[PDB]
This record gives structure tokens, sequence and C-alpha cells, in this order.
């Protein structure tokens, strides 16, 4: 056992390996949907932009957890990072209905890992995700929420490229 | 009978105390209007960032009443705030809409607040309605008038949206 | 059918939000009147009008704050009226803090009732969101109301009244 | 019972004067060490640095504690601050031993300490805890087995003296 | 067929598409390598900071070709990110000789997709690897060269701090 | 041993120890009488930080005896930091008198050190405790001589509340 290593239960260790996988994976979503964007037949430069840096905030999401395994003493368990489940991402309104299901997903991951946490009082593993995780999770729906209504709102020609200049 | 109280009859008084109730009734009913459009399945952030000014200036509108009651020597009694008219304020337009009647209800309250002053020859008050507040109300009516034009003149849809970015903003 | 947001919120919850934001008005509209109480010619303690002027809008931004988490989460904002101040004379400065203790202490109360539900449907972000901006918050008022009331009981009735207000307020 | 006192248990005001007397050990303790390495024969002056910066940061969190007893409406009970359990620590190695195996025994207290917090739903003390000591346990720990790591590493002599004033300083 | 693409062999296309595989690979392989040295075991925060730097360029890599994908009309495509071939990577010198073997792997991947540009007649493809590539890989091989012989001529324990400290914490 | 030990009688090393014991005593009194000055029904917060700044200068008297006793060659030995003699210290007048009586008992400590290093001609101790503490005490104790007549001045009410913004 890690001399660092007190009150931390090999079954939330392998909680946040779990964790650093759906962020991961989570980051190649926005990743893909980025460089979606960047095609000659999209062309939508701050969609681009938009989905770059959300993917650069799951690399975190994961840096941050891969830190609080070293942290608390686990030891970082890395999977594959599975290809996003699209290729063609098709309007900016369905890529931000992917967003939506995505961040529930991730939402969840963490409640349930916040469980699993309550279960085996691990009081400064909850803390870690009530104020890494949680509230940030909540704030990106609501923005992401938002969006959609504002997508659906402007049309899907003049008022795309429109929200994509001004609101991205 | 306040040190302070001269040629302010208690009638008047008593017409303050309405008034003030009416701003904190404005104020509360663009407190709603404000939070209606931060709803994730309305988010208009302009028309957010708007009626909440428009409630913050409601209630300096009361503050500045109540202030005026303890100046002449008046004491300021508080009755209930009625809630908001609706939850649902629907459009941007049906938002502005209410808002015009709103501001003529209280303008029309000032107006007999006014009267009321005036028939008692008390003449700062005359002035401090004047000076304050039917000026104020005038411009606020023609602000809302505008704004229900131009929501017209866009359509719904993206015209909601440009309108909401470039004019509340 | 629900807000596209809403995920691991109970309606109890919802309905929860919806009762403290008109607990932190209903406090708003009374630190408001003592407010403008100290304000009238026959009290004249303009540092307590200026302190409850403060009190009455952070309260007001308390509700401003529970309204945003209800359209963060997709519940739906309910406003009731806000109930009128239980007394138009507030008394001695000592006697005001003495309401604002018992106001604090109830809003505290509310909110920890508030938390309990949060914690018995297993909700740990409002829990999150409780703890970060409320029960701090909460113990900080209480206790400066404390020392307020404790040292406006070490200072006098009428000279001390005075110095306190221009000194600590 | 103090006039702010809400929802304190009296067995949790029992469990923060426990507290304050672990801190304020740890702090003594940190003190010897600091001040064992100001010694001609040990003459390490990162050491001395460091660890009366560890003493100054305890006694930060003693009053930290004390700070929040007096909050609450609890009151402050101060035993007897406990000698180090050595004068003569050994090596630096030696000296970030005693660290890990006094900064869990620290850590065990306060995690004992939430547990009672939780126990009796007091909300805001677990905040309390979990804001200001749980986080701050962790990091502190993580940072003790690096420098234990770090020792073992370039270990005794030239080693000692280079990490002392590289990874000390 | 892309409105843009012009003088792009369908086999081009496909190698582009082999590359970001491999850059994010090696990107990910650096991630696991950098959060080892994080390890209170291990702890090294200059090799942390070093190869935390080294994997977020593989990213950029991945990203120019990527990037490089569209503009000639070709189309991204995603495969798995295989997971890195071991969790204990050893010592300064293990992870820096695991890097030699990896900026090899990769080098000769972009000598051969370059290569097929030639093949292709692909002036502009050709001269896009030579500019942001083939001289970056030459130089990333170098660098490690040099840690390699660096790491050798200082001790196992106390080299291994200095090293960490002087060479990675700061570069 | 100690190659640095020259003109340090062994009964001066046991009295600098003893010594460093009375003033972390003093640190933790002005300590106590610093959190009961923040109680709620106490609400003294000049004071409150009046003697929180003085229980911070006796640790740096103990620290600067501390750096003494490793200058000469001796060995700090540690006791435990004996409690304060009350919990609550009553009124702002009676934390004063208790201030003088703590600084006196402390005076005359040094008072018999200093004593005790001219009886073994230690030079250099005797203007170590002259320069640094002999004065110093005197300052401190006519400041409370000067803080308990202002006290029994403004008195009871409104001139403790006075006397602790203004002075404190
Ligand atoms: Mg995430
Ligand atoms: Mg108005
Ligand atoms: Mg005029
Ligand atoms: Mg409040
Ligand atoms: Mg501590
Ligand atoms: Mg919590
Ligand atoms: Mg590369
Ligand atoms: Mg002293
Ligand atoms: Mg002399």
């Amino acid at each position: 056992p890690s001399q660092v290593r007190q009150n931390f239960h090999e079954l939330c260790e392998a909680g946040v390996n779990k964790q650093i996988n759906l962020e991961l994976y989570a980051s190649y979503t926005y990743h893909s949907i980025a460089f979606y964007f960047d095609r000659d037949d999209v062309a939508l430069p701050g969609a681009h932009k938009y989905f770059k840096k959300q993917s650069e905030e799951e690399r975190e999401h994961a840096e941050k957890l891969m830190k609080f395994q070293n942290q608390r003493g686990g030891r970082v368990k890395l999977k594959d990072i599975t290809a996003p489940e699209k290729e063609e991402w098709g309007s900016l309104l369905d890529a931000f209905k992917v967003a939506l299901e995505l961040e529930k997903k991730v939402n969840q991951s963490l409640l349930d890992l916040h469980g699993l946490a309550d279960s085996k009082k691990d009081a400064q593993m909850c803390d870690f995700i009530e104020t890494h995780y949680l509230t940030e999770q909540v704030e990106a729906i609501k923005e992401i929420g938002d969006h959609i209504t504002n997508l659906k709102r402007v049309g899907t020609g003049l008022g795309e490229f429109i929200y994509d200049k001004e609101n991205l």
C-alpha cells in the first residue's frame, strides 16, 4: 500500500479510473465535432473553436482525476479511448443535441461515483467531486440547453451562420 | 405630528405609501420577467439583463418615495407585494406589451397622485413628482413603444435573437 | 414533459427552492423596512439606515441566486406575495438587531431543512450549492449580529447608540 | 447557550476543542524539528525554514477552529500542549517519516470529527472541515510522501545537502 | 467529392488518417509516462512537467494533420486510441528509452507517408510533411538521444534528482 | 561536546530552556485571551487583534532564545506548555491586570537568568538578554500600566467599547 493512502477504498480507486476514461472519451468526441466544422462542406469556424476548447477542458477533467488518483495513493489504469459514435455530426443543432446527451451521461457517471464515495464514507473524495465536477457539470448542461433553445429559434440557414459568428 | 411636517396633508401621505407599493409590484413583475428569460427553454440573456435593470430601477423609485415620505414628516406604511400576474410571459413582444400596460398603470397612478397633491396646494410634492417620476415615465413609455414596434418589425425566430443581442445587451 | 437539462432534481427539491426564495424576499422586505425606519426624522441613525439597506439588497441576491439555481437544474420559479414586515416601529438599535437575529435564525433553519431534503433525495449538487453559497454565509451573518447585539448592550441607550451607528455601521 | 447557537451539538463542540490541541501539538512538534536543524551539528537551513513554516501553518489551523468554535456559539477550552516525542530527530528523511505519521494521525482526527458532524446533521460544520481541512491534509500528505521518496533517491551526504538547498528553500 | 480536392490520391488521404492515430497514441503514451512520474513513489515533478508537454505536442501534431486533411478536402477518420504498453515505466532513463523507440516509430511512418506523397506526385503534401514534421522529428530524436546519454552519465539516485530539477523541470 | 561551545555554563543552558517554556506559556495565555474577546457574548475585536499580536511576539521571544541556545551550542529541551489559569478573562481591565502580572513574572525570570549569567561571567549572554529582553520587558510593562490606567478612566460600559476601537 502507498505511504500516502488513507481512507481510499480500492472500489473508489477503480471508480476514478473509469471516470478518467469517460472524460478522455468525451474529450475525443468534442475533438471530432471540432474538426467536422472545419470541413469545407460545413465551414463553421466558431463551433470549431468552441468544441476544441470543450475537448481541452475534458483532457483537463481527466488530468485533475489522474492527479486525484496519485494524491489519494491510487494507481492510474488506462484503457483504449473509443472512437466517437458518429463521423458526420449533421447541423450545429444536432452537434449540441449530442453534447447534451454526452454531458448527462458524464454527470450521472460522477453522481454514481459520488454515490460510491458517500457509501465507503470518503468525505474528501466527495468534496473533491462536489467542488471540481458536480456544479461545473450543471453549469455545462444549462449552457448546452441555452444553445439548443437558441439554435431552434434561429433557422437552419442564415441563423446558423449568425449564431456561429456571435454566440460561440 | 413629526417636528418636520409642514403643508403635508394625510391623504397625500396615504398616496405616497400607495405609490411605494406600485413600484415594488412593478419591480417584482420585472424580476419575474427577467428570470423567465433565464429559463433553458427561453434563454434570451439580453432580455434577462434588461428586465433585471428595470426591476432595480422600480425599487429605487420606491426608495425615493420612501425617502420623500420621511423628508415631509410622513410615516412609511408597507402592504404586501402582490405576485406578478403570470408565471409564463411568452415572447419578447408579449413581455414588452405587459411592460407597456404596467408603466401606463403606474404613470396613471403618479398623475392621480400629482392631482391630489395639487388640490391640497402642496407645491413641493408636485415638483418632486414632476421632477423625478413624470418625465422618467414618458421616456420609459416611449422606450417600450419603440421596443414593441421593433419586436414586430423583426419576426419571431431569428428576429428575436438579433434584437436580444443588439438592443437589450 | 421535463426541462431538457433536468437530471437528479426531485420535484420536492424544486418546490423547496420556490419556498426559500419567498423567505429570502420576506427577509429583504423586513430589512428595507428597518432601513427606512432609521431614516425617519425622529429616529435619525444614518449608519443603521446604510447597514440595513445593504442587508435588504444581499437577501434579494440570495433569492436571485436561488432563481438562477432553479433555472440551472430545470426547475420552474413560482413567486407568492411577499408578506409585509411584522412591525412599522422597530424601536431601539438593539431591538432592530434582535429582530435580525430572530430573522436570520428562521432563514438558516429553513436552509438546513432544505439541505436535509436535498440529502434525502441523494441530490449531491444541490447540497454542495446550499453548503457553498448559503450555510457558511448564514453562520457569519448570525455571529456578526450577536456581536452587534452584545456591543449595543455594552454601550448605553443614548450617547452610546450614536457612537455605535457612526463607528460600527 | 450562546445567542448564535443553532444546530451545534455539544459533542461537536467537544470534538472541535480536541482538534485545536492536536493542531497545537503538531505546531509544537514541527517547532522542535525546525530548531533541531538550526543546531551546529545538523546545520540544514532549508529544513529549519520549512518546519518553522509547517509549525506556523498549524496554529493557523488551531486558530481557524478556535474561530469556528466562536462562530457557532461554542466555547474554547484549552488543554496542555504536550511536548514533542523526541529531542533528537536524526536525518532529514527521518523527520519527513515523522511528519507523515503526524499528518495521518491529524487527518484521521479530522475524518473522525467530520463523521461525528455528519452523525448530528451539522451540514455547515461538515462543509467547514471539507473546505478548510480535508483537501489541505491530502495535498499535505502527498507533499510529505514526495519528500520521503526524494530523500531515499538522493540518500545521505551531498544528496541531503542538495535536497535542503534546492527543494526545501 | 470535395469542391477543394485537387491532386489528392485516396491512399494519401488514407495515410494522413493513419498518422493522426499514431500521433494520438504517442500523446496518450506520453500522457501515461507524465502521470507515472507524479506518483508518490516516483515523485519526479520535472519529468511530469516535461512529458505533460511532449503529450500536448502530439495532440497538436494530430490536429495539424486533421487541419491538413480538411484543407485538401479529404475526410478525417478516427480509430480507437490504443492504451499504452505499460503502467510501470521504471526509471527516468527507461522512460526516455521508450520515447526514442516511440519517436523512431512515428518518424518511419512519416517517412513512408512522404514516400507515398512523392509516389503520387503530391508536391504540396510532400512540402507540408518536410516543413512541419520531418525536421521536427529529427530535432525530437536528437533531443531524446542527448537526454539518454545524460541520464546514463548521471547516477541512478542523486543524478536522477538533479537531472529532473535541472534539464526537465526547467526546459 | 559542541564545536561552537565556549564560556557557556550547563546551568545557563538549563535556564534558557526554563525561559523558553515561560515564553511559550505567555503566548498560550495571550492566545486564550485572544479568542475570549472573539466570543459573541464578549465581542471586543480590538482586544482580539491586540492579544493575538502579543501571543505571536512571545512565540518570537521563545524562538530567539531557541536560536540563542543553538548559537552558544546548548541543546533545546521542550516541556509541556501549561494551559492558561482561566477560561473566562472577565473585563478588558481584568485582562490587562492579568497581562501586567504575567509580564512581571516573565520579567523577574529574565532578571534571575541575567543574574545567573553574571555569576558565571557569561558577558555575551548578559548583553544578549540586556539587548533583546530586559528593555523590551520594561517597555511592555509600562504600555500595560498605561492601559490599566486608561481602562479605569473610561470605565465599564461605552468606555470599554470606545477604548477597544480607538486605542487597541
Ligand atoms: Mg467533463
Ligand atoms: Mg416606476
Ligand atoms: Mg422641475
Ligand atoms: Mg439570506
Ligand atoms: Mg493541521
Ligand atoms: Mg458535502
Ligand atoms: Mg509527433
Ligand atoms: Mg516575552
Ligand atoms: Mg552589561
